[PDB]
């Protein structure tokens, strides 16, 4: 069916594909990139973390004036690293001296899906019954470096299970060709939690060389038939698995971690959002000097919550339990997806598809600072059965307490009374019994196969590619920005294809159970068409917006689909056993207002746009206006010569007529069945 | 008395000192720097914006392991620029080709204080009666570039009045030696506002070459005897000036602007916080292509507010007026300062000092996103007569509406029952009649002369320097971090010298009139002593914190004091007419948790620390713990060879025994009287 597993050696040698899997290609271990000071990661369990060609600057950026710049500002790349020591000078490494520092990786095709399980103890967690073992490791969850930017791993992804513990598991590289370790490069790991300690104030620990792994959770990567379904009860009782679905485990509903004031979220539809053991501080962090700190600074955790009444002051220890939502992870015979109506009407499941539950369209959230995160709209995690203005609670780390604070926001897709296009939303403030008719509805449904999403980048619906069948058409949503926090929908997922357009397709709700729609200064971003910008350069409003918005198709596929990238001007061939759906250009990330943005998974078809555009997306506002602004940046994978991988990038500024000469090419492929 | 004015030519030629002033030195126009992705600006009206030696990397950073790195990561510097065109290649500029792009400046000594006034029309505002004119210009307020980081000008500073309008008034440089213009380099200007339009929804305008200056406010820089006192009524009536103080103007209480999701604040004790004409969008912005946008995106403004009752929905147009606090700017015979008690007791004014009012210690604020700002604790702007859990209102730009949202926080210095040292704060949640006894009190008092603040960086009180007299001693506060936003107290100001220490010297209050003290995950930062870090490297608690905290003295001076910096290993001589108070090392900025931080004004004695330390400050938490963490970074001005100013910086990594070889030296000087 085309499942993939990616393995990282954390040495200069290629890792072997785990028993029962077969090699597709090898590469270098890409952790994340940082462009215009915004980080965008690649999950280490996915093929996008494995790049065939290294470079300290593997991407470039383009502006709306059709000018692209390569290695010509101040951007970063980050790579998993080897045991190689820092040179005694502690000065940045350049050229071929970089090579001994970069981890290698393997992309392998598995016969069945692959996941990680975590013990939250020093013991190895066993694989689920009937699942086969691929490797064991240490629970790696997130990381931060320059600017305290960073990214993290999904806790059910193999990428959260590193086979070698390192206080310094990654190295920082710069567009100018330098790489080094820096004292603020932090690695975050799941900590060991005793069941008896779950609802006690954490005992802080400062750990040094020789005792570090004593507090690091262990993991095992496992392969098994079927798929995973995750349910969150939003109550203090574990949910029941649907009829016929064996339960793997129950736990506590984890929404996100905050380390160094940087959120790292778990998708509520994935098993990483269901943690078996609760703590107000379930992780620790290490600096590169082999010193780790558990519950010894000012970090926090966030959990989906129950209807337990708002406390007057923070709750401590065992008073926390009634507040924490519970979850169950279940073995499913097919992949569950969410469908959203953007309407008062509940959306029906497609004909023949088994329905699992009905809910409300939960999109994103913010709390302390402007940190937060959001859900994938094709994930069941975006469909909460119970609407709640405040669906999560904050747990303040080493304090051992949890509380509701006034800056907690939830964001929900809105109902839209128009059949499909809302260019001029009307602001409103909603309370009490007037809220729910403005919250989009959803249903979670079991799909018979797989989904491929395609974007025309024109006003015309795209055709479904060969071997796939249309499910629905819509508009190309790139990301949203709520309360100054950006949240994307991967362009390879059905969440980037919305049946209804609005310049403001969401609203937000506060601790006082008041919701505000199109009343503040929030944004939506959409892939756009070749429609020329107006000569006036003034914002576009209302019905005049329609010619600018790209259309999309969501299609049913008989097998899995992926993107591969050449990092050259040549088209990369599809892997053996895979056939071609389309070709395009390697699209990595983007920023716009406030330098916020999002990006694509490099193994996702969403990182392979069929039409190169220096300005591939348009910015819209709750005010009912859209425009192209001069700070809209698109980032693409750069072309790299194998012989020059480790040499200093040669900076280049490209103009119209030579843009696509330095843009990596890609192909989208589906496993032949 | 030693007043200074700084002028920027915006060309390659030295500007002339304005009539009635005399030249001290010339240099290059430094706008801001960015280190570890955090921006720190120098107000263009101050001598710290005028650096004798240019470099694309004029600073270095040091970590707690006594290792310093120069031009060896990925940092930035920004400079006011000339009319020089971009090269046709649009590729980064290097080497001597940079020189034609950098503005020159002059630092001049004035016989009296200097300010800017703004018309908010296309007409030149007249100088106040009895004030003499120095130059006229255009109202320049803030700017953003890479990462949408940036900084801005105080609206009563000459730095807010640029003599030449430019859509692209500054250029971006990098540690690697490159400089260029980028499409996201935004300049923000005060807009023209008709009195009849003040409380109407803004009319958006997209402006192109040939009509840009039609919407740009004009300004005049003026010199006059005496000082300025600013009062905010916190009501819809203008405050009366104190007896004997002539009123210059009345206006509306401006707290901050938000452009590109980056706050730029006005000090509530300075005349820039009193804007004569209100608008929900009082500024516009330009990109470097000579295209400007007024009320055409998603920016906002924030104002001090009244007791007008919380509206159920946003208020529009003329319903806004009852909500906006009013202000008056008054001519004062001496400089008013705030003194804070950190106690239930109201602090008395020093003997002989005229008292102006009594209030509560207002420290900082956050609202949309995590943006916000704060007050200087020696400024009367930190002493609000009326405590308010929500002392400001948000105005949503081009919507033309204002509202109170649930994520608005105010932060206040706390009362502390200990005589001077609180190492273990006890968390509490406060409501209704139990709040006010926990809010520090203040009094605003007219000082007979000037103030100099000195830090011992030891547990011993420093001596007041020659020619000054002790006023009080305290502890060295570097900055605070509330709701993930950092807010500093310049080390050359009395606000960095607090009579009482706490790991959590503040609390925050929410829209529901509930205050939370030491209950979440906030921070305070203090200059520290030579006390060794514990071998255990574990956090320090309670009374054990005392040996680590630096002491300070606030002293009365007969004249103004400044810092000068050599950018070499040699001590810079005091200017002619000025005598030496102490020598030290050029200290620019710092970051710690979350890569947040603050910095010093380079003309302030706070940028001249007498003891160089790679780890000059310690991090404390509301939990009652303090520690040195590996991501604590100190940034210092680097040494620069005049012949190599425009050449590529040579990167250097320095170890113990050679740290001070690349650290600029400074001297603190007082005008002889
Ligand atoms: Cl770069
Ligand atoms: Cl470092
Ligand atoms: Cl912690
Ligand atoms: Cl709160
Ligand atoms: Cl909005
Ligand atoms: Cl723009
Ligand atoms: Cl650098
Ligand atoms: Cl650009
Ligand atoms: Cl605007
Ligand atoms: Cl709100
Ligand atoms: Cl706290
Ligand atoms: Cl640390």
């Amino acid at each position: 069916h085309g499942f993939l597993v990616t393995r990282h050696s954390q040495t200069i040698d290629d890792p072997q594909c785990p028993s029962g899997t077969k090699i597709l290609y090898h590469g270098y271990s890409l952790l994340y990139v940082q462009g215009n000071e915004r980080a965008h990661g690649q999950d280490l369990g996915t093929a996008g973390s494995c790049l065939r060609k290294f470079s300290t600057m593997p991407f470039l950026f383009c502006n709306i004036n059709n000018v692209c710049n390569f290695a010509s500002r101040n951007d970063y790349s980050y790579w998993l690293s080897t045991p190689e020591p820092m040179p005694m000078s502690m000065a940045p490494i350049t050229g071929e001296n970089i090579r001994p520092f970069i981890s290698r990786c393997a992309v392998c095709e598995a016969p069945a899906m692959v996941m990680a399980v975590h013990s939250q103890t020093i013991q190895i967690p066993p694989c689920p019954s009937g699942w086969s073992s691929l490797w064991i490791g240490y629970s790696f969850v997130m990381h931060t470096s320059a600017g305290a930017e960073g990214s993290g791993q999904a806790l059910a992804s193999p990428g959260s299970c590193l086979e070698e513990f390192r206080s310094a598991p990654f190295i920082e590289c710069h567009g100018r060709g330098t790489c080094n370790y820096y004292a603020n490069a932090y690695s975050f790991w799941l900590a060991t939690i005793e069941r008896s300690e779950m609802f006690k104030k954490p005992t802080p620990s400062t750990l040094k060389a020789g005792e570090l792994r004593t507090h690091v959770s262990r993991c095992q990567v496992c392969m098994g038939t079927g798929y995973l379904l995750v349910k969150h009860s939003q109550t203090d009782q574990e949910p029941m698995c649907p009829v016929g679905m064996n339960k793997l485990w129950s736990g506590y509903s984890l929404l996100y971690f905050e380390g160094q004031e940087k959120a790292h979220n778990q998708d509520l539809g994935l098993a990483g959002s269901c943690l078996a053991r609760f703590s107000t501080m379930p992780f620790l962090y290490c600096n590169p000097g082999d010193v780790c700190y558990y519950a010894s600074r000012n970090d926090k955790s966030y959990w989906l919550s129950t209807t337990a009444p708002l406390p007057m002051m923070p709750v401590a220890e065992d008073e926390i339990k009634p507040y924490i939502s519970r979850c169950s992870v279940c073995e499913a015979p097919a992949i569950a997806i969410a469908v959203h109506s953007q309407d008062v009407s509940i959306p029906h499941c497609p004909a023949g598809w088994r329905s699992l539950w009905i809910g409300y369209s939960f999109l994103m959230h913010t709390a302390a600072g402007d940190e937060g995160g959001g859900q994938s709209l094709v994930s069941p995690g975006s469909c909460l059965e119970d609407f709640r203005a405040t669906p999560f609670i904050e747990c303040n780390g080493g304090r051992g307490t949890c509380h509701y604070y006034a800056n907690k926001y939830s964001f929900w897709l809105t109902t839209i009374p128009e059949q499909s296009f809302q260019g001029s939303p009307s602001a409103d403030t909603l309370k009490a019994g007037l809220i729910r008719t403005h919250i989009s509805r959803c249903q979670v449904c079991m799909a018979p196969g797989f989904l491929v999403t395609r974007h025309s980048q024109t006003i015309d619906d795209p055709q479904c590619p060969s071997g796939t069948k249309i499910l629905y058409h819509g508009y190309s949503l790139l990301y949203v920005q709520g309360n100054e926090r950006a949240h994307g929908q991967d362009l390879g997922t059905a969440g980037s294809c919305l049946r209804k357009f609005s310049t403001m397709p969401f609203l937000f709700c506060n601790i006082n159970n008041v919701c505000n729609f199109a009343s503040r200064n929030d944004y939506s971003y959409w892939l756009s068409t070749p429609e020329p910008m107006p000569m006036s350069m003034a914002p576009i409003t209302g019905e005049n917006i329609r010619p600018f918005i790209s259309r999309c198709a969501v299609c049913e596929a008989p097998a899995m689909v992926m993107a591969v990238h050449s990092q050259t001007i040549q088209i990369p061939p599809c892997p053996s056993g895979w056939s071609s759906l389309w070709i395009g250009y390697s699209f990595v990330m983007h920023t716009s207002a406030g330098a916020e943005g999002s990006g694509q998974a490099l193994a996702s078809p969403g990182s392979c746009l069929e039409e190169f555009r220096s300005a591939p997306f348009i910015e819209c506002h709750g005010r009912g206006t859209c425009n192209y602004y001069a700070n809209a940046y698109s980032f693409w994978l750069a072309t790299i010569e194998r012989s020059e991988m480790f040499k200093k990038p040669t900076p280049s500024t490209l103009k119209a007529g030579e843009l696509r000469t330095h843009v990596s090419r890609c192909q989208v492929c589906m496993r032949r069945t």
